[PDB]
């Protein structure tokens, strides 16, 4: 029960609570209530990233 997301673009975390990823990376969504952001999971963190950087490939 894993949702797969691309990651489309470098991001680099402005807060805590967000992460720091690389184009490519893999991620498992968490949460798409929020247009803007997304909660995340990708090895054992959880956390924020914008939506604009991910792409659903489920």
């Amino acid at each position: 029960g894993k949702e797969l997301l691309l990651v489309l673009y470098d991001y680099q975390e402005k807060s805590p609570r967000e992460l720091t990823v690389k184009k490519g990376d893999i991620l498992t969504l968490l949460n798409s209530t929020n247009k803007d952001w997304w909660k995340v999971e990708w090895n054992d963190r959880q956390g924020f990233l914008p939506a604009a950087y991910l792409k659903k490939l489920d």
